[PDB]
């Protein structure tokens, strides 16, 4: 089956209200930039962002011109003429609306509280989807806390129920309405809901892992924001998952969550595969179409893993626009993020940037030796490794933020489509390198193992292996007379 | 209030059936050896052992002569003439009956399994108590496994209900009927039920910790069977409590259960006090009135921490009686166990034994240089440090196995009674030494702390400390926007 290619289309309310396809100073990325060829290379477009209002219903920004919004959506749905598989999802949430201190966070928490709130919220999602012509619902709550997770589960299940209903009602079995979420791509936020991944993912068609922003100016050491594999020379991080409410023993937590660890794309994926009931076909790897830039960096390792002087405040404090060649930074008033489109133009614009390659992380980076700058980003080369990863691990596909940040020819999107689908591409010899893999073992990736059946009344020594009720168990100490499962003395090590 | 002093009177069935007080070759320790003085030094005698029959009721061994049994028990209860505080408990279980592999083990499993089985078993206990004139019920199931624990507790609760009713029905307000159990004194067995210690001890007057047999010939290195504190030079053990069914986080398991650790009496006591709802005044420290002997030991440290050639299976599987001077070893066909009485005569008898002292563990040991022998045991000296520990830790008192192993003068009993109740004994400057204490910190022994109150809406840095809902909390990583108790980021550290 065809791998998912899920690209966000983000447009702020002011750009909707003043939508034009002929003035890049008003709308930098009009829907017209999404050509038929590009429409054939996507499977989903995540239109974004809608919100949840104080009435606890799915809603557009109250400032939205409803006619201008419908017109933007129509331009997106017209693209389905070029691709019968294409879906225009819409996204509820995002960081600004839905983080703990965001403007609407309480409406997310309160919408999922009761069966009545959940039914009201869920019905509003389907009503919105139908009123505007969307093909599915994407929820980007960043992120439900432990006590909110069950309500969030039930809210998803309720949307699932109404979406399947609407599919039968509209006779859409050939392209059924879908439900997805944006999931945390790093252990710290993932720890909030990790223990309930199985029930979170069960009503989803996909969970799109936000496997980017794994580095940034808020950390004191420069790093790759989306390393596939780990680099022993790079910084390592506390494995927050070892503190999630899993109820596991010490040996179980220790062998699932080595700490410190390399905060990589592969870590986030394996961490999802470690839980029982999380199918790899539903995991979608996120990739960034932008880079993050640091100032004040020391040479030696090309700016990698170096101290830096980049502010972490939002918004950017000063007017020091120090990313040389980033005209787009001036428009947006921030030198710390630059679209791939813009970084490509910096590389070919003779500005003093050197493109380097880390063969552990399998990602590019820019070092500005004169100005002491470092940029972590992704490109068509790094997408080669991530695509082969997606194929090797049988993931559902790829997600990226966002369409507007690709270059004018859509090379990043075309690359992703190519690596999955082109007869003229062959990655069978692509060498995935020797970067650090995430080797945690959990209930969802226990190996098949073979051991004598458990004999009741036997006294087992330490390390003995025994087969019992569908698992292979190992003793942690000696003189074991208890049965496996029933006792602190046995470790489940295989199936 | 008086510390408990709980002595086991153990008499096998055949000594009952042939009971006499005029032939130490039939009955080595008849009840007449408990003089009025020694009765005054006891607060409880645990008559042992009764069982649970296949009808899932408390019962004597079927082979018991019931007339002879009533006479032995009447002799023990007559002792109450000399001590109105004295209680003749009876004990259900013991290792032989109730261990995983013991002859009656399934009866213990089945007795507690259902409401009707527990009601029937609890009634049988109170009927046995009243019919024979006992003052309370002590249950030595060694040991219930995790899945069995809730049923065990309900049964203990059910016994508590009947016993409290029976107290009122019998006018025994001044000496209420009591309920105790013998609990594990070592982490391995303790890990079976550790997580439910609170509800296990709640219906009990006392939990009698079997803080002995912590060394023995089943272990590859000779060691002290009842070290008060640890010796860095001694062996260390896997801390099985970190695998108990606690549901705590990795950090919580780690700071509570250092591993490996020194298997000591202090470890067991602190391990009980680490759990919430386990009051120190219900914790009783077991001590041994016998010693454990090893052969094939090497010099260099008086036989301590040496490899050895002692068989570990039971029964002793040879007729080689190598504990020289040990008369009763021959009588009992086992050179691996000697009563304190026998050990003292060996020390008096010129047999080549040197009495040595470990000032870290605060326990004596014998070294036999000629024959390569090592004996771990306890005496009136080690009992000073332990009695002072009992007072300083505000424990309930002391328990011991068993009365028939004291010397004919009752020196061990008298020593215990002296250290608790003699007006002219002063241990205020008894040096408790620099042996290793158990450092684990858990929910029932958190340090009192202060910290600024948690303020919702605040974003906390890593390592920040706040007070909230009665506790002081620390963030384990940075950018924390959630409240303590609602997030994996907050670690309970205090108050
Ligand atoms: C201050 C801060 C602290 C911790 C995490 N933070 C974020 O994780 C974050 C994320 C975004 C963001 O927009 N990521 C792109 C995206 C794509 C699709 C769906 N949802 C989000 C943002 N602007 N600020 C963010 N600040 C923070
Ligand atoms: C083979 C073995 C391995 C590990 C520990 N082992 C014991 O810890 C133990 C303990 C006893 C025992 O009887 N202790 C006396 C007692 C006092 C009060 C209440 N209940 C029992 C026994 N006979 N064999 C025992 N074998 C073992
Ligand atoms: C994913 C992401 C996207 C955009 C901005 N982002 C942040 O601005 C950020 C900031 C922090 C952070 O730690 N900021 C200050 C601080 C340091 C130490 C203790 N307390 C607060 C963090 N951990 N993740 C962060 N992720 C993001």
């Amino acid at each position: 089956t065809r791998k998912a290619v899920i690209g966000y289309y983000f447009i702020p309310t002011n750009q909707i209200n003043n939508y034009t396809e002929t003035d890049t100073s008003v709308v930098p990325f009009p829907v017209s930039n999404i050509t038929p060829a590009k429409a054939k290379q996507l499977t989903h477009i995540n239109f974004s962002f809608l919100d949840i209002n104080s009435n606890l219903e799915c809603a557009w920004d109250p400032a939205t011109n409803d006619a201008k919004a419908r017109d933007v959506v129509n331009r997106l749905t017209a693209l389905k003429a070029h691709n019968p598989s294409l879906r225009i999802m819409f996204s509820i949430g995002g960081w600004y609306y839905s983080n703990d201190l965001g403007v609407s966070h309480a409406n997310y928490v309160n919408a999922v509280k009761t069966p009545a709130s959940r039914a009201k919220f869920a019905q509003s999602c389907v009503r919105i989807m139908k009123d505007y012509g969307f093909d599915g619902v994407d929820i980007d709550w960043e992120y439900p806390q432990a006590a909110e997770v069950d309500g969030f589960i039930a809210a998803l299940q309720e949307i699932r129920t109404l979406l399947n209903q609407q599919t039968i009602t509209d006779g859409r079995q050939a392209l059924p309405y879908q439900l997805t979420i944006a999931g945390a791509g790093g252990a710290f936020f993932l720890s909030r809901y990790y223990s309930k991944l199985a029930q979170i993912v069960a009503p989803l068609d996909y969970i799109n892992l936000m496997t980017y922003d794994l580095a940034g100016p808020w950390e004191k050491v420069t790093n790759h924001q989306a390393a596939l594999f780990g680099d022993a020379a790079g910084p390592t991080f506390y494995n927050a998952l070892r503190e999630a409410n899993l109820g596991w023993s010490w040996e179980e937590l220790t062998r699932a969550f080595p700490s410190p660890f390399s905060l990589t794309v592969d870590a986030a994926v394996q961490q999802h595969l470690m839980m029982e009931g999380v199918p790899s076909a539903k995991i979608v790897m996120g990739v960034p179409f932008y880079g993050r830039a640091f100032k004040g960096v020391s040479g030696g390792n090309g700016g990698q893993y170096s101290s830096h002087s980049t502010p972490g405040e939002d918004p950017y404090p000063s007017t020091d626009y120090w990313l040389v060649g980033c005209e787009e930074c001036v428009r947006d008033k921030d030198p710390r993020i630059a679209s791939y489109r813009q970084l490509e133009q910096m590389l070919q614009g003779n500005y003093g940037y050197q493109r380097l390659w880390n063969d552990k992380t399998k990602t590019p980076y820019l070092y500005h030796a004169q100005n002491g700058l470092f940029v972590t980003y992704d490109d068509a080369e790094s997408f080669k490794y991530k695509a082969k990863y997606i194929k090797q691990q049988q993931l559902g596909g790829v997600m990226f933020w966002h369409l507007g940040q690709d270059n004018r020819n859509g090379d990043l999107l075309a690359a992703l489509d190519r690596y999955f689908n082109a007869a003229d591409y062959d990655d069978s010899q692509l060498d995935m390198g020797t970067g650090l893999r995430y080797t945690g073992v959990g209930p969802g990736n226990l190996p098949i193992m073979t051991a004598p059946a458990y004999v009741p009344g036997t006294t087992y020594a330490q390390g003995a292996l025994v087969s019992y009720q569908g698992y292979v168990w190992q003793t942690k100490w000696g003189y074991i007379t208890s049965a496996p499962g029933s006792d602190s003395a046995w470790l489940k090590v295989g199936r």
